[PDB]
């Protein structure tokens, strides 16, 4: 794993955190507000 591992784990973290950000959060607020009011 050593180096690998850790790759692994950066990358599998982003997961969540990555794909809250890049603007991925503001399309699910936007997107669920909306649906949610809209």
């Amino acid at each position: 794993a050593t180096p690998v591992c850790a790759v692994a784990a950066t990358a599998a973290a982003a997961s969540a955190a990555c794909g809250w950000v890049g603007g991925g959060i503001f399309t699910g607020v936007t997107v669920v507000v909306x649906l949610k009011h809209c």
